[PDB]
C-alpha cells in the first residue's frame, strides 16, 4: 500500500541526454539514432529572444557551429535542420544506447515524467500532467531547455514534451518531438498567456479511487449524482467536465472498488462544496489531480 | 522556477537491480561488484514470517537454491552469507555496470530517492524522507522487497536503504545495506509500532525558504521569535524541535534570501498557529517536511 507521484525509471532516456551549444548558448539535446533534437532557439542570443526570425539566424549556421557532446565525447554533426521550433541535428554515429522509443503527442490531462537536465547531465525526476491549458508546472532554470518528457510502456520510451520557456507567470511550455508547441505559445520573450486552467476531474476521481484502495475512505458519502449534476458543480468549481469517456476509463477502478463512478462523483460533490474540513486524502490537503486512471491502476498493480 | 518532489535520475541504481528468487518467493536484489544484496526474508514461506528462526532456515539452503536473474541471464551463485536482515550472495560475475557506490546509514529527516521494483524489473522512482520515527512512507506491494533508497553526487550512489516491509499501519520499515533496520522494526509478521511521528521543522523552514524564491510569499510576515519560543510552538504541534546546528544549515537560504532564519521561523508559528486559511505554498496545502536545506539549495541551483 501507499501512494506516491511516481515518475518512471529515467535510465533509457538518461543515455540520450547530450549537451548543444551554438555560439554562447548551451541547452540539452536528445540523441536518438544518428539524430540529435534540441530547442532551435539554442541559435539565438538574449537580444535575438525579444523577437527572433529563426529562419534568418539559422542560415548564418553551419554544421560546425552546433557543438554536441555526449558526456566527454563530441558528436561530429554532418547535417542540420529545423522542424517546426526543433532543430535535427544529423551525426556521424547512432547513440549505442538508443531504446525501443516513439514520439507521441499526448492530450491534456495526460501525464508524464520529466529528466530535467543541465549541459546534458542529468539532476532529477518528477511526474506531472500537461495542463487542460497545455503548459506544466515544472522545476525548471536556465540550461534546462531540451529537458525531455516522455511515458514508458515496458522497453519503450514514448517521447511526448521537449522543454523550451517559462512563461512570465512561472509555469512551464515547450513542444511535442516534431516541434510542435503545446498550446498557443511562440518560442519567443514576449508576454504570452495561458488560457485559464482547469482541474482535470477524471484524474481526481481516480485518485479518489487510490485513495480508497489505500485506506483513505472518510470522504466517501451516501450520496449519489448524475453526470448533469456532477457537471453543474465542476462548471462552478473550474472542473473539467466529465464525460461518458471518463466514465469509462474509470470502470477498472470503479469495479475494483466496488463504488459506481456516480457514487464517486457526489464524495467530489460534497468535497469540492465543503471543503476538506483540515482533513487529507493520501497527505494531501487538496485535491490531486496529476495522477490519470491508467497511472493509479499501474501504481496499484506494480506495473515494471 | 518552480518546486517539484524530484527523485534522483535512477539510470545507476537500474543497472544493479536483479531477480532473487528461493523456493517459492520472489524478491528484488541489488547487484554490486560481485555480490547481490537482498532481504533474508528470502528464505521464509509465508508461513515462516510469523516467527521465523533466520539461522536455522538459511542452514538449510544452499547456493543452488538462490536463483539470481538479471535481466534475462542467470547469475551463478558461488557463496552465501548473512549480515543482520541481509543477505550477501556471492556470484561468479561483477556487475559491469555498478557504478561508483557506497553504503550510508542515513539520519532520521534526510531524503532519499526510492526505486521501486517487481521481479528485480525498475516500475517507478519517488523521493522520500526517513521519517523522524525511521518509517518511510513509500508505495511497495508484494514483490517490492529488496527495492532500495539512494542519493547521487555527481557519479556517485550513496545507497542507504533497503526495503523489507510494511508495518500493518500500512507504513514502510527497512534496513541499510549492512542489513540493520532502522528503527526498532524486526523482519517479522509481528504487530510492530512506529513510535510517534514528528513534522521535519528543519526541512518545513528549507521548503518555506524555496517558497519565497519561487514567488509564494504570502505567508512572510512582520514578526520575529527565539529558538525557545519557536521550540514551544514545535512541541505543541508535533514538530521536531530546531537546534542551532538546524539554524546553521538553513545558512546559504537566510543568506540567499535575505530572511533571518528566526523570522521564517515566525512565519512558520503563524501558520501552525492560524493554518493556512485555503491558501496555498508551492501547490501544496500542507506545510512540506519531506525537501531538506540541501534538496532546495540544488533543485533552486540546477546541481547535476
Ligand atoms: C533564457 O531566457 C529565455 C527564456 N528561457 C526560459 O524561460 C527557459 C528556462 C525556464 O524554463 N526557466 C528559466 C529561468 C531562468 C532562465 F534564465 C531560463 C529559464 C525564454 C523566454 C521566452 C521564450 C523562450 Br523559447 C525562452
Ligand atoms: C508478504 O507479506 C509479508 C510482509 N511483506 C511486506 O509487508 C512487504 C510488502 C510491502 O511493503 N507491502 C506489501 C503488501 C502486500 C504484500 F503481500 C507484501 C508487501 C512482511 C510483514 C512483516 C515483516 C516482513 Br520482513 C514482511
Amino acid at each position: 500500500s501507499g501512494f506516491r507521484k511516481m515518475a518512471f525509471p529515467s535510465g533509457k532516456v538518461e543515455g540520450c541526454m547530450v549537451q548543444v551549444t551554438c555560439g554562447t548558448t548551451t541547452l540539452n539535446g536528445l540523441w536518438l539514432d544518428d539524430v540529435v533534437y534540441c530547442p532551435r532557439h539554442v541559435i539565438c542570443t538574449s537580444e535575438d529572444m525579444l523577437n527572433p526570425n529563426y529562419e534568418d539566424l539559422l542560415i548564418r549556421k553551419s554544421n560546425h557551429n552546433f557543438l554536441v557532446q555526449a558526456g566527454n565525447v563530441q558528436l561530429r554533426v554532418i547535417g542540420h535542420s529545423m522542424q517546426n521550433c526543433v532543430l535535427k541535428l544529423k551525426v556521424d554515429t547512432a547513440n549505442p544506447k538508443t531504446p525501443k522509443y516513439k514520439f507521441v503527442r499526448i492530450q491534456p490531462g495526460q501525464t508524464f515524467s520529466v529528466l530535467a537536465c543541465y549541459n546534458g547531465s542529468p539532476s532529477g525526476v518528477y511526474q506531472c500532467a500537461m495542463r487542460p491549458n497545455f503548459t506544466i508546472k515544472g522545476s525548471f532554470l536556465n540550461g534546462s531547455c531540451g529537458s525531455v518528457g516522455f511515458n514508458i510502456d515496458y522497453d519503450c520510451v514514448s517521447f511526448c514534451y521537449m522543454h523550451h520557456m517559462e512563461l512570465p507567470t512561472g509555469v512551464h511550455a515547450g513542444t511535442d518531438l516534431e516541434g510542435n508547441f503545446y498550446g498557443p505559445f511562440v518560442d519567443r520573450q514576449t508576454a504570452q498567456a495561458a488560457g485559464t486552467d482547469t482541474t482535470i476531474t477524471v484524474n481526481v476521481l481516480a485518485w479518489l479511487y487510490a485513495a480508497v484502495i489505500n485506506g483513505d475512505r472518510w470522504f466517501l458519502n451516501r450520496f449519489t449524482t448524475t453526470l448533469n449534476d456532477f457537471n453543474l458543480v465542476a462548471m462552478k468549481y473550474n472542473y473539467e467536465p466529465l464525460t461518458q469517456d471518463h466514465v469509462d476509463i474509470l470502470g477498472p477502478l470503479s469495479a475494483q472498488t466496488g463504488i459506481a463512478v456516480l457514487d464517486m462523483c457526489a464524495s467530489l460533490k460534497e468535497l469540492l462544496q465543503n471543503g476538506m474540513n483540515g482533513r487529507t486524502i493520501l497527505g494531501s490537503a487538496l485535491l490531486e489531480d496529476e495522477f490519470t486512471p491508467f497511472d493509479v491502476v499501474r501504481q496499484c498493480s506494480g506495473v515494471t
